[PDB]
Parts: structure tokens; sequence; C-alpha cells
């Protein structure tokens, strides 16, 4: 009689978010020279569930042959009816649900959710974690307050929300205009790594010619704007606020 405990990083997360599971069930050890596999069964399953999708019967294996850990890992996909980049055509996020390995499971969710993963080690009993999954505000900063009239710009963004692919590195385009000229640029940010939520670009600043592309026409005592359309808010806000965050920098020199 060994208890079984469950385990999950994070207390709240993010929708197409990647979750890693942990069950220490040392009683499940069956052969010591094996890596032992639960929940595939009828006499033994698990199944990893939102509001309004799961995935039964899904598998865990153990870390190590006599170790009695066993771990695995799913990833959430969100609903395919949004525009979390707010450029107008909608599937940013596949709304998919499919795998029953220790690793390849696809859950979908909703803007406001919850999660929650439930183990039968023996009949009639279960153990259960869960978690929640909300949205997140958006976080946007020049790394310097001043920079000089030729310098080059690097601003950073950080929205958890806008993690569309947590093995992959995403980017999506934020505005970037000065008091010379309104029109300005749309500066591409891209994410530092594949599951880390923080996003950064790189603008030049010309004083002599058009803004185009990452360069931004700009003056002595100029201030710079660049703004971040926030497509993933939660309450009190809901599914169609679209709220404006934006930072600023002068240029003196």
């Amino acid at each position: 009689n060994f208890g079984a405990t469950v385990e999950l990083d994070q207390k709240v997360y993010s929708w197409t978010d990647k979750v890693y599971i942990t069950i220490v069930a040392p009683d499940h050890n069956f052969d010591s020279d094996l890596v032992d596999e639960i929940g595939e069964t009828d006499s033994d399953p698990i199944k990893v569930s939102t509001r309004g999708f799961d995935l039964d019967n899904y598998k865990l294996v153990e870390t190590g042959t006599d170790t009695g850990i066993f771990t695995g890992e799913v990833i959430l996909t969100g609903f395919t009816a949004h525009d979390a980049d707010g450029d107008g055509n909608t599937g940013d996020a596949t709304g998919t649900t499919s795998g029953s390995g220790p690793t390849d499971g696809l859950l979908a969710t909703d803007d406001d959710d919850g999660l929650t993963v439930s183990f039968e080690f023996s009949e009639d009993e279960t153990i259960v974690g869960s978690a929640l999954i909300r949205w997140n505000i958006g976080e946007v900063q020049w790394l310097e307050a001043s920079y000089p009239a030729s310098g080059t710009g690097v601003v950073r963004v950080i929205d958890p929300d806008m993690n569309l692919d947590p093995e992959a590195v995403d980017n999506f385009e934020v505005d970037v205009w000065s008091d010379s000229d309104a029109g300005g640029i749309d500066l591409t940010v891209t994410e530092t790594n594949e599951a880390t939520g923080i996003f950064e670009g790189t603008v030049f600043f010309t004083t002599l010619d058009e803004s185009s592309g990452h360069r931004l026409r700009v003056s002595e005592g100029d201030t710079v704007t660049a703004e971040y359309e926030d497509n993933t808010l939660p309450d009190p806000y809901t599914t169609a606020d679209e709220l404006d965050i934006t930072a600023t920098s002068l240029i003196g020199t």
C-alpha cells in the first residue's frame, strides 16, 4: 500500500500550452527489468480531460526500469474559431484531439477552462490532479528608455497566450510608428525559445529616408510608439474585446 500521487508543472496553464504529468506510483513496478506502462487498459484506465473534450485510455511510461515513476505529456490546442493574431482570417489554433501514446496527446480547449487527470490504480479508487486554463494580458517595453538618432531598436513583448506552438518558435506583427511618420511600420517579433512565450524584434532608425520594412523615420526628441493588440484577454473582458497595449521611448542626442 504505497499510495500514488499526481503532480503538474503549473497551477495555472494557458491554451495551446504543453503539459507534463508525473505519477509516482511505486506499486505498479511489476517487472524490475521492464519499463512499465499504466493507463492503456479497462482494468487500469487514465483519462486527461478539459470541459468538453477528453482523451481516454491514455498511456504513461516509467522513467527508468525499476524507478517506479511514470510520466507523459499532452499538447493543448485551443479552438479553431478565433483570431489571436487579429489579422481577420480564423484558424490560428487548430482544435484537434487524438493520440494514445505517452507524449503524442492532443487536447482541445476553451478560452476559460479547467484541466484534470484521473488515474484508477485499483478498482473503485481514483486519484486526480487539476489545473486552470486562462488567457493573459500582454506586457510591452523597449529595452532602453532613450536611444540615439541613428541606433537600432529592440522591443520585448510578453504574452503567454501567443505560444501557438509549444514545440516551435512563433512570430507575430507588432505595429511601430513615430511622431514624424504616423503610418510607421509593422514589427515582426519572434519567440526566444519554443515554449517561453517571450517575443523580440529589431528596427533600424533612419532620419534622412522613408520608414519602410523595419526602418523608422524619426527626429531629435521624437517619441516612438510600438503597440500590441491583445486578441486573447481574460475576464472581466470578453472573447470579443480588443485591448491595445503600447510602450514608448524618446530619441534624445
